[PDB]
């Protein structure tokens, strides 16, 4: 093997340590487990794939905030097993079914896939609470992973853009604030965004600074009814709850800023918020029924700082708890239910 | 890996799961076949053709992982194009590339007077992730092209310019977003009876998702291509964004700039509202750039949070519709014609 | 040396001029100082730096826009210095200390870094009135500009890229780009346009802005991080910036949808008469104090629109009409001293 080049069966750790820049084998089939990357590195994957066994991470990467190169995975299938299992209860021992786990990230992934993970796929975390560390994750696929991209406290301003997600549990678990996510396309997944206390994938810095980014041109469709697979009920550290398309809930953190999304029989929980802000489902299109299927609810006492505005829509879309006066124009079927959103 | 001019590409990509051209060399390709998947490295290579195209069918297998992926490549479908000739039939074969139940992911291609589609997606069957990011048409007479039952791709930061059809659009729930068009006739084109419907047909169609695009001098000020447009059936005057479909729903639409970029919405599905939301709806002296809406369903429509001049006309929208005001309301129940 | 290699040390400009397409060493360290590229040439950066000394720009790119050909930069990183020297007056001096000046540009700039720039680091003018332009992936840190398109260089697309520590993220001359999906924090200034500007170029301040701005990221430009100052010497007068600056009675405003402002204060000093302004779909955060005011000229205010934004009640809007802020967000205020150029 010439330098720069990594091939099958040898040791990545080294290959990593010695070059700046490495290309994998085109098409080839690689098999790799708590892989260590100590400074920036380049990976040119060129098609490659990357199975695993056992305990993940597949890449365990020690970022350095300081060093101005990045990491950056290009054009590489991770595959974390067989396809998933989709009733099994999440647990912390699962959180540790990754591609890549992050500490400190200054990383680009770009071009990549991630094929049934049992945990996160990606997961960037912050040994410290403070945003120089860039992160930059586009054009990925996601398919059956448990959790698609899963951002610590401190770890911020982060875009993920045009990335595709399929048959996952939850897309983005979010906990880290100022991401940009735009122009994801996510179908048959049970959530797309998910930020509450007490989550996994906290990090060290913990739940901290959180949320608040751009959450613009998503598209998250058949989150409740026509095309998911995983359950609604998900085990969290300290409790069980129920997950919809964009779950909120966190007395202490603000929404991100929600404009010219889709959601085709989703549904959206927003149960808690901090109350010094508003929120404007903006330029969205709502469908849904009939039933209750792509319901979005909002808690009562926060009811009143909730617009949807510019939205269009069908009758057999559901707003729950939102005044008359706060959708403009009139979009769907607007009713009264004190009991929603429940947790 | 490596393919050399004049070599043979099906043997090649029939060997390779991953090939590579030779940087900037000049190819020239005919209705090559690829029936797995494989990984083409353009590396700032040229394809040119002749004959018939398409210059790639791909026949995809739904049932692989893999992805068939085209980065850094220039295709070339002929010489500037003669905007005057009528579309027909034969004139749907001259192609770039021609997939079936893709699986596909282009990147950073470029393609060039086409006499159809640049790029045709079809399904051969109704009910595979499609992404084509980064790309550049210019001459098309359609860029891309999506059959009924090509679903929930992604067309992205793609610039067209001198195209008479950037998007011709069946199949639902594609995403196409931060696109950046000039000069072309038609932006987006949805109706019954189109060119590129596919084995699926006319199925499950559009309403998608259409955000952060630029539309600009679709009537006026740069493009020469005719408005007048043959379907298989008849002939249809184009604009800008021309939706025409009682049976099926628009894509949500916001963020989108239309200088000189006409819209006509003629018909769509009943169950539905639709909102301009956030535009910059710039256009006159003249009907230049109008906003039309079939008055049978202009209460339907509505345009929320919109910039734009006085000049700037919108046809049928009832006044109390348009939050704020922009531009000039005017009442016409001729338009928008089909 | 294989043709379409170029080494560290070797001859840029001959290795540009001999080939098409040019492949860097993965991950090396060159050293360049006003290279000339002539012709259209693909570079594959390979995840190699590129240095410099003295004055820029590392690379001159005189465009033909008759070629259908683009020249492609990817994969790059260029570094301009060391960490920057902030309270340095701006000056025609520095306006050289670039990366790339690109003159009739047909150009795509993908996943390139650009690292303490004095100057613009990206530099684009036309050489006469009236050529596709794309930046994206990019990251941009301690540079004093950005971007910088020229009058007549038009219809580009900048998005998804990342700036931090700049003073001015973009350096608006030249209209009809669409800016899309950019992440900045801790800069003065994500956008600014005006009359007598640095790097208009020979086409002059020409037909300028009017583009389109959606879903970007604007945070922490008067508070909370940034480190440049306010105060920016133009050519012919100083300036105080902010997070986004428009200044041209001659000028038409962007589209301006989907952004968040977190600190992130907005100046619409004056703008083309026959048009209106919209702030749509936003997330407009500021206070305690005057951080991330929204101000716009009594003048033109009536022509001013805040449809569908969110925000906090710390967030001041100055001089907009009540019946124009649909819904209700922030603190509503009237100060005919706001804003001041
Ligand atoms: C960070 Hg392992
Ligand atoms: C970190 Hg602003
Ligand atoms: C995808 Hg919900
Ligand atoms: C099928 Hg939406
Ligand atoms: C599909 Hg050839
Ligand atoms: C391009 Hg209309
Ligand atoms: C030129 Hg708008
Ligand atoms: C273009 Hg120097
Ligand atoms: C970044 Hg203001
Ligand atoms: C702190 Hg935004
Ligand atoms: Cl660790
Ligand atoms: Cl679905
Ligand atoms: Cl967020
Ligand atoms: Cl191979
Ligand atoms: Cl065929
Ligand atoms: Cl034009
Ligand atoms: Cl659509
Ligand atoms: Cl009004
Ligand atoms: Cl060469
Ligand atoms: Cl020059
Ligand atoms: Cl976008
Ligand atoms: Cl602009
Ligand atoms: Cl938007
Ligand atoms: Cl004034």
């Amino acid at each position: 093997s010439p330098p720069g080049t990594l091939l099958p069966g040898q040791s990545p750790d080294e290959a990593f340590a010695r070059n700046s820049v490495v290309f994998l084998v085109p098409g080839a089939e690689y098999n790799w487990k708590n892989v260590v990357i100590r400074k920036p590195v380049w990976i040119y994957g060129n098609g490659a794939t990357v199975k695993t066994s056992g305990l993940g991470p597949i890449i365990h990467i020690m970022g350095d905030l300081d060093n101005p190169m990045d990491v950056r995975i290009q054009d590489l299938t991770f595959i974390g097993g067989d396809s998933p299992d989709r009733l099994v209860p999440f647990s912390a021992v699962l959180t540790n079914q990754m591609a890549l786990w992050c500490i400190d990230p200054r990383i680009t992934i770009r071009g990549c896939s991630f094929y049934n993970f049992g945990g996160a796929a990606i997961y960037l975390e912050r040994s410290e609470r403070d945003g120089r560390g860039q992160v930059m994750i586009t054009d990925c696929r996601f398919r059956g992973c448990r959790i698609g991209i899963a951002n610590g406290g401190s770890v911020e301003y982060g875009l993920a853009s045009q990335n595709n997600f399929s048959d996952c549990q939850i897309c983005f678990n979010v906990v880290g604030g100022n991401w940009t996510r735009s122009g994801n396309v996510a179908s048959n997944c049970r959530c797309m965004y998910l930020h509450t206390q007490g989550m996994w994938y906290e990090g060290a810095a913990g739940n901290f600074n959180p949320a608040h980014g751009s959450f613009t041109s998503n598209t998250l469709n058949h989150c409740d009814y026509g095309g998911n697979l995983w359950p609604t009920e998900f085990q969290l550290p300290d409790r069980v709850i129920n997950l919809a398309g964009f779950y909120f809930d966190n007395a202490a953190a603000r929404l991100p800023n929600f404009s010219g999304n889709s959601q085709w029989y989703g549904d959206m929980k927003l149960i808690n918020f901090l109350p010094d802000s508003t929120f404007v489902i903006n330029g969205g299109a709502l469908y849904g029924g009939p039933g209750d299927t792509g319901v979005i609810a909002v808690a009562t006492a926060l009811a009143a700082k909730v617009f949807v505005i510019g939205c269009q829509g069908n009758a057999g879309q559901q707003i729950v708890n939102v005044p008359a006066a706060n959708i403009i124009p009139e979009v769907g079927t607007r009713k009264d239910d004190a009991t929603q959103p429940a947790a």
